[PDB]
């Protein structure tokens, strides 16, 4: 495209004359030396130019479409006063190197992979790898360190810390006494979360992302037995009074088997202040259920109808699309870092499951896979296959490539580094499911998509489990590897209680692993690939289309099929933008294209759970599972929450979309 | 009265069982021993019992007035259950013991005197003293410890720490970068004080003072030549958008000499972000104008006309009365602190003139000294005088109370207790100043009105010298004395180039403090007393009084002459509410009466400002100049801040209230 070209010419070729450009720089209006390339690398590309400079293949810039390119320039191509002096593969390039350092080897062959669009790395390693200050994660678990104002303080400034460099944050605060709850010292009463929620807001404002144009943003969890519960859940709503809210927060649930059972039995739900209940957060399953009954018989508490919440929580939903919901104790019977202690949130996408503690803050760093790019013909006539034997091959690559980033990053907080270098979780993740499926001509709720999804994922976990073996061979397990699930030779879907599909040789894999160990405590995690999908061209993420249409360019598979029918006409393109991007009820669009190309609004919600919870016993982490709803009611979106917290998912939710 | 006679019936009589009773205590809803008064204390009490509830007379309870009493039960008085467990008298015997610990014989002492109303303790030290957290002081100083979100976040967890007791916070913050300034390893800008100090408000409007129904609040010190100073004037103004006011801070100028010169000559003012400009605030007088000016020949500013920022000013005056102006140079140029380094900010309420850095937080503790208690007729016939010899008796009583609660002192925080334990400044001041011109029967604007003001605060500041010395001569001299000039024999009025008035020696005093120091660096800082002076029922502090009247309840002395001279008819009773408070132009009151009752509004700000001026000699520190305007104007409103200026005044506006 023109773009692309325009880009060419306003910039230089050789990659090493790039690089000094930028290394030299030097911000005009103020004098200081404002370097973008760090030491470590600038002085491997100048005792490697001639290697480097002539591996970069320039063609390779017209991989990318006019939507894909424009995000690159809008945000992620490096700036020298204000104009773009990066191309694409100088990006690529910077990340190859900022990831494997002097591997030149590596450095080449994560290039070329990354070039060809079979793999990305999440924004924050886009941004920061190779450069002086380089944060490249995305994820950060940050617990509350004490129901007190030095607590919350700290925690206050630790998450202004973090805000200040990419990436998220997901905050618990189940510890915090609700309002009205009694401080020693003063004839002084408590306020509760409410004014509290509304200072970490403050901070959220304050402090921008990167120096980004984002929403800065932290999601926070608490367990419906709280009682400050009603507010929490209502604190991006619409109306009511300035005071109460908090708007640019995401309030999550974290919610224990019991409050589900009493509701679906009708039953009661006691609601406590912390400091009357002390220690619930900080056990689950049986051992909860054994504590909880103790509080609720012993008067601690407030009894109400667990319905009223119930209807309370399905409100806040219908309207604000949060809160969102994980199940505390699918997600803790279910992790391999459960050795370590009781894990109390997720993150800011309701993917990551890792343990926070107030001294150690969980880290994660992501990459996602191109599921299209393993696509072929290759067989003799014209029915493609899906190659699984590449994908292997590359999911071994992604493992290897952040595994490199634990080493190699800056951490913004001391919490976050003892952290990390401790467990060394990983988080592996996808785009492209639905042009996957669309390519294969396979309906998303077909008994072939159903199989397909399972081997996609039997074959990333297990990819990453031997590359990560491979590593604790080369460099020893990862430092609590003793008494972890994976150390007892339990992998995930031994949790669920499941044979694996058995596509692959999963006994000598476990065999190895209690032998040597694994480097990562956890490496799956499938996250909502906002921009990187935009990028490399694909759907987000595992979920269907929304429209088939999106100034408005049509579905390049959909486009393709009404041509070749030849039936491409005017009529076509404005009953596409009528029907806003669905398909059914036109009258002259064969059967095959109206269940390849159904909307996510018309595949039932039944079958996007199903999905979820056969590929979830591969998910060493957890999965952010939007739910989509047409007419929505209460009682339709009752049982859609109960029929996955019955499947065992450990998120039943992140946000709800509606009509 | 009806009230008092009420309290004694439900309330025991016996101290020591009402010290029983609050030691006691338990929270019944909680079940935790919630005790309000201390070990030390309690042991105190029970081992003296005879001694201590025989010495308590009861009497003196009627001492107080409507308004008076009903302010201590309100808020001053321990409460058992929502009900008053303390008797008036049982407050001060605990604040009095709270000061003396094991000294009986100074505990009794404090006692009468207090019970007598010739002095009474600020707030914080009237809810406190004697109690488990016993945090008795009044005024923060706070330090902004660094131009970083680290620096802005540790100094915002501290100003909670702080807002979590009694006392406000007088904060500078001359070191944060202005908007649009550069920050290093992002292409992000700054965006300034504005949204730092929205933070800040938001702090304030969470944490409750000692669990308060109080405005939390702080006065918030920047110099007018800071970029980001227009915005900070106008915050809080009425209008505008929300996300650029901060309507429960106050705005304070640190003005420099050279501000206002080139204001008088029309001249050119510059502006600076202090990352530009590095230094400023670290300086003062001659060496900030070669450094100013220096930097101003350097294009590292942006300039504009002072005039305009001096009209924009006095905008933010007359619609919202702040902002507070204080003479940086003034300040600096006449303290006894001067040897600690340079002083860059005032109080919440411009009184206190203290040094405080990253490490050192400025602390002070409050006391005032009711001036009516030393009137007497002692002559022979009528004429009353003013006892000074009683007044300088008491005022030695004040400066050792206050030098005990040093000691005995809860800190907030580390940085107070390293600030105090080292200069142990401490605060003297005055009410009823309006009251006793008025007994003795001079208009506040009399020539012999002037020369009581001056004897009144000689002898308090030889009082409280004299004290320190006696104190300095049992404990040894404050850690940084050496190199003070207190040290070097030069007291307040030798700052100011002027003779003492001459009424006491100190020739003698001077050559005692050479030879065996002092034990506070400062001693007399005349404050507000809003609350305190409700209790004792006088005027507040030394400003005239602003309503002859304000259930509406008439001035006792001009009541008292109206009545003399058979007048006081409802003709009288009306024209008082119609006039508010005001009797000139009333056609039946004697020239003598409407002379000695003139209202605030009605005294000349040149008189105001010229009894500040006298008064300011032997003032260690500030005082709260209020300053009444009845119909304002621009030049008006000028030719105050000029006048005041060049009279040399230290803080020259506290508050500004019109019509
Ligand atoms: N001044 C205050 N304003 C608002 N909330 C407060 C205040 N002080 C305490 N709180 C609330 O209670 C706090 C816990 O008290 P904290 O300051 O940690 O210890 P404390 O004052 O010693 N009382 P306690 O924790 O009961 O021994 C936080 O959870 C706040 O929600
Ligand atoms: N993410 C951010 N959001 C808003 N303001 C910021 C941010 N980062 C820095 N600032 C502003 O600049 C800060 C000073 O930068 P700071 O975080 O102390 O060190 P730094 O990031 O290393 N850059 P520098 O101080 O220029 O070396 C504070 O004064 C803020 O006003
Ligand atoms: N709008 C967003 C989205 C995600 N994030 C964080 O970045 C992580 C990356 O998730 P993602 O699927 O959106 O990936 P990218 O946005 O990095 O391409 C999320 O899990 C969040 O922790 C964010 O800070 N702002
Ligand atoms: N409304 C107020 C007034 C003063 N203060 C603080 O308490 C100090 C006492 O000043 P003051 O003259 O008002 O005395 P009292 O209010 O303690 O009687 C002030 O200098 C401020 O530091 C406050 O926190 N809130
Ligand atoms: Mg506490
Ligand atoms: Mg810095």
């Amino acid at each position: 495209r023109i773009a692309i070209s325009n880009l060419h010419k306003q910039t230089t070729k050789q990659f090493s004359k790039v690089v000094e450009d930028l290394y030299r720089y030097v911000n005009a209006a103020t004098g200081k030396p404002a370097p973008m390339i760090s030491d470590d690398v600038y002085n491997i590309v100048m005792e490697n130019k001639d290697k480097l400079n002539s591996a970069i293949v320039y063609d390779r810039d017209f991989q990318y479409s006019y939507f894909g390119f424009k995000t690159l320039e809008r945000s992620y191509l490096l700036r020298i006063n204000g104009q773009v002096a990066e191309r694409p593969q100088h990006l690529i390039m910077r990340v190859a190197l900022g990831i494997h350092g002097r591997d030149i080897e590596a450095a080449l062959e994560t290039y070329n992979l990354m070039s060809l669009k079979y793999f990305t790395h999440a924004s924050p390693t886009l941004f920061n790898a190779g450069t002086p200050k380089p944060q490249m994660s995305s994820c950060f678990l940050v617990a509350m360190k004490e129901d007190s104002i030095e607590g919350i303080y700290d925690t206050l400034k630790e998450c202004a810390l973090i805000s200040k460099t990419a990436g998220g944050i997901g905050l618990h605060i189940h510890n915090i006494r609700s309002t009205g709850s009694y401080i020693a010292g003063t004839n002084g009463t408590s306020n509760g979360l409410i004014p509290m929620i509304r200072v970490f807001n403050n901070t959220a404002r304050y402090v921008d992302q990167g120096g980004n144009k984002r929403p800065g943003a932290f999601a926070l969890y608490l367990e419906p037995w709280h009682a400050d519960i009603f507010d929490f859940i209502d604190i991006r709503k619409n109306h009511g009074k300035e005071e109460i809210r908090a708007r640019d927060l995401f309030p999550a649930l974290w919610i224990p088997d019991l409050f589900m059972k009493r509701v679906e039995e009708n039953g009661t739900w006691t609601l406590f202040s912390p400091t009357s209940a002390p220690g619930l957060s900080d056990c689950y399953g049986d051992e909860f259920e054994a504590l909880y009954t103790r509080y609720e018989k012993e008067g601690r508490g407030k009894t109400i109808k667990a319905q009223k919440l119930w209807y309370s929580i399905l409100e806040a939903q219908t309207e604000t699309g949060t809160p969102f919901v994980v199940y505390k104790d699918a997600c803790n019977r279910k992790s391999n870092q459960k050795n370590l202690g009781v894990i109390k949130s997720s993150n800011l996408c309701c993917e990551i499951v890792e343990y926070s503690a107030p001294d150690e803050t969980a880290v994660c760093n992501l990459a996602s896979v191109a599921l299209p790019a393993f696509i072929e013909t290759s067989e003799d006539g014209k029915t493609s296959t899906y190659n699984f034997k590449k994908l292997h091959e590359i999911a071994k690559v992604v493992t290897r490539n952040l595994n490199r980033v634990i080493d190699r990053n800056y951490y913004p907080v001391e919490e976050a580094r003892k952290s990390n270098m401790r467990h060394r979780p990983i988080a592996l993740g996808v785009q492209g499911l639905a042009d996957t499926f669309m390519l294969l001509r396979l309906p998303f709720d077909s008994e072939e998509a159903r199989l397909l999804n399972i081997q996609i994922f039997e074959t990333i976990y297990h990819a990453s489990m031997e590359a990560s073996c491979e590593l604790a061979q080369k460099d020893g397990p990862y430092e609590t590897f003793q008494g972890s699930p994976a150390s007892q030779g339990i992998l995930q879907f031994d949790m669920w209680d499941q044979k694996p599909y058995g596509m692959w040789d999963w006994d000598t894999l476990r065999k190895d692993i209690m032998k040597h160990g694994v480097r990562n405590s956890l490496t799956m995690a499938p996250m909502p690939t906002a921009s990187t999908s935009q990028i490399l061209g694909y759907n987000e993420c595992f979920e269907p289309v929304t429209s088939n249409m999106y100034f408005q360019v049509v579905n390049p598979y959909l486009l393709r099929d009404l041509v070749d029918l030849g039936i491409w006409d005017e009529g076509m393109k404005q009953y596409l933008i009528t029907q806003n991007g669905s398909i059914q009820g036109l009258p002259n669009v064969p059967q095959e294209l109206k269940d390849l190309y159904k909307t996510v609004w018309e595949i039932s919600q039944k079958t996007i759970i199903n999905m979820a919870a056969d590929r979830s016993v591969y998910i060493d982490q957890s999965h952010s599972l939007n739910l989509f709803l047409r007419a929505p009611t209460m009682g339709k979106l009752t049982s859609m929450h109960f029929y996955g917290w019955k499947k065992g998912l450990k998120t039943g939710m992140y946000y709800l979309r509606t009509q």
